[PDB]
């Protein structure tokens, strides 16, 4: 029927606990669970399962009016109650959140009636209604389909209030959801979805070209760019690109040598002609970054200083610096050591493997020998928990995370930008702002706080940006245009309208 589509993702949906992460995928959390406020391309939140909310003149005590109108799928109210013990559930993991600094400021959740819910902050957090809406962890899964009480260990059936439904999962095969006919909200024009499980970035194009699946959609990964920019042409198909969404770039060990050095940052960020590697291995269809946050984030738009390519500048660098060429070697060396800095990145992603093929060859021209490591998904992922990489790739998240949950992160020692901040003198400096900054009521003084984290971010040149990247689409054109999510991480079934 022409209500019902078949789409593709590189694995199953997981479990759908609305309390966990890996291995539940956060689109279809969305898809099934909702928030009690909800993000808008604007950066404001609006009312959703809570209908309004006042807060005390402290900050610290928030209270929401809820709907009386919404049911679970399952058929049971949803009521404060329910939200009550959706927080209780959330918080009794609260180590797991540690990332997400709203897990760390509940100090109470109270059901005061069926439609009144109070939520006590140990500090006036601002950023307080934007984590409410995101994806996870602070969504509603009927508390019928705890575990003894409890999301943590477990969920019973993944019942959420959302208007998606999922039918049935086959692991290694497909996941199909169903629209919920009993949503308090707008009906779908779809009545079903089912995700073919694709892992390869091909045979997903090729499931496209076949007409096995309707819709592909996701970011930079989701086919071969090549293909995408053949497909852009095809008349029999639609595509789509959208305005970028997030930040790709290398993530600099300052705790490690040779990245350690000042220097040797700056350099490396002088070294790489972007255009050029957009152009080579991601046929043109991504911009050029040189902040860690485009000038178009909340916050950021601070005139900080690019540096172009420049491999004139990137030698003077390193030579100040004492790292000179050996007759008659190519890399440099300083005190009889090389200027060798290994680049980890998951070895059978072919766009990562283009990538780093690209960065040897240009560090290669201002004497830096980058190393090669292409491992496993597990192994990299160590890697950066650990702090064991010279560089590596590495993203931001994409609005509504950018700038302030991303920096919030940067605080925590089990994971990639604290490890490659942990060399800088200034870290415990950086990170106080960050506390301070999430946490400040003068908008003043948050606009200074965020200038300043964001400025000795880029003058200590701890990454090197590279583009900012965009969600593509792909689709048979009887489904129409195609509309995004606010949030990076959703995909907005529910609006699309063939
Ligand atoms: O992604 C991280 O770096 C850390 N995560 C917090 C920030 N996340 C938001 C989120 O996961 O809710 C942003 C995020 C954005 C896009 C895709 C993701 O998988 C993703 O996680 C926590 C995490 C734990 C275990 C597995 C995956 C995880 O992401
Ligand atoms: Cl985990
Ligand atoms: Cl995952
Ligand atoms: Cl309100
Ligand atoms: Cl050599």
């Amino acid at each position: 029927a022409p209500d019902e589509i078949t789409t593709a993702w590189p694995v199953n949906v997981g479990p759908l606990n609305p309390h966990l992460y890996t291995p539940n995928q956060m689109f279809a959390q969305s898809m099934v669970y909702e928030p009690l406020v909800k993000y808008q391309a604007d950066g404001s939140v609006i009312p959703w399962l809570a209908k309004s909310w006042t807060h005390s003149e402290d900050g610290k005590t928030w209270t929401f009016t809820l709907r009386d109108d919404v049911k679970f799928s399952n058929g049971e109210p949803f009521d404060a109650e329910a939200a009550a013990e959706n927080f209780r559930a959330v918080l009794d993991n609260r180590q797991r959140h540690a990332w997400l600094e709203l897990a760390n400021q509940i100090v109470d959740v109270k059901a005061l009636s069926k439609t009144e819910l109070q939520i006590t902050l140990k500090s006036a957090y601002y950023p307080f209604l934007q984590e409410l809406a995101l994806p996870r962890p602070f969504r509603f899964i009927a508390p019928s389909q705890f575990k003894n009480h409890e999301t943590m260990n477990g969920i019973k059936a993944p019942i959420g209030t959302g208007p998606w439904i999922l039918q049935e999962s086959k692991l290694n095969q497909y996941d199909v959801f169903v629209r919920n006919e009993n949503y308090w909200g707008e009906k779908p024009a779809i009545k079903k979805i089912t995700f073919n499980v694709i892992p390869d970035p091909t045979t997903r194009a090729v499931a496209f070209e076949t007409g096995d699946i309707d819709l592909l959609y996701g970011n930079e990964g989701l086919l071969p760019l090549d293909t995408f920019a053949r497909f852009s042409q095809n008349p029999a198909y639609h595509t789509q690109l959208s305005q970028p969404i997030e930040t790709v770039m290398l993530a600099l060990n300052t705790a490690k040598a040779p990245t350690n050095e000042l220097a040797v940052r700056e350099a490396l960020n002088y070294a790489v002609n972007k255009k050029s590697l957009i152009d080579n291995a991601l046929y043109g269809t991504q911009q050029v970054a040189d902040t860690l946050f485009a000038p178009s984030v909340p916050y950021a738009n601070l005139g900080l200083k690019p540096s172009q390519y420049d491999p004139q500048k990137a030698k003077a660098l390193l030579e100040k610096a004492g790292w000179t060429l050996p007759a008659g070697k190519d890399i440099r060396e300083k005190n009889g050591q090389p200027l060798r800095i290994e680049l980890s990145f998951i070895g059978t992603d072919a766009l990562s493997k283009s990538m780093a093929e690209i960065i040897q060859a240009d560090m290669r021209q201002i004497g830096a020998d980058v190393s090669l490591i292409g491992e496993e998904e597990s192994s990299i992922y160590a890697r950066q928990r650990d702090g064991r990489f010279g560089m590596i790739f590495h993203r931001t998240w994409g609005a509504p995370y950018d700038p302030h949950a991303f920096l919030s992160s940067m605080r925590v020692p089990s994971h990639a930008d604290f490890q490659a901040q942990q060399g800088l003198a200034d870290k415990p400096l950086i990170d106080k702002e960050i506390g301070e900054v999430l946490a400040t009521h003068d908008e003043t003084q948050r606009q200074a706080l965020y200038r300043d984290i964001l400025t000795r971010l880029h003058d200590e040149a701890v990454y090197l940006p590279i583009s900012y990247i965009s969600m593509m689409v792909v689709s048979k054109p009887e489904l129409g245009n195609i509309p995004y999510a606010p949030i990076a991480t959703e995909i907005p079934f529910e609006q699309i309208k063939p």
